[PDB]
């Protein structure tokens, strides 16, 4: 699936969305 | 629906999940 | 704050992330 | 970090908070 990551996703992945937890937004890369 | 708030729902909501927009994870309240 | 609505915002609102709630992925609309 | 699964996290992983992609709201698994 989809790897949640700041600030943005690394190469090879594209960004689908964003996950939440420990206070924040990360992106969600897939 | 349900209203993103920090950091809890208030009197007369109940959480059921999260949201993220602006950096953070607001509650969702409902 | 922000409302969470499917499928999208409505006019007078900007979309500036996402709810999760119900299993399912709303807009957050502020 | 944290990876996106339904229904539920795997041994060895903990339920931190969520995803929201592709219209779902998956678990954030960490």
């Amino acid at each position: 699936a989809c790897y949640c990551r700041i600030p943005a996703c690394i190469a090879g992945e594209r960004r689908a969305g964003t996950c939440a937890y420990q206070g924040r937004a990360w992106a969600a890369c897939c």
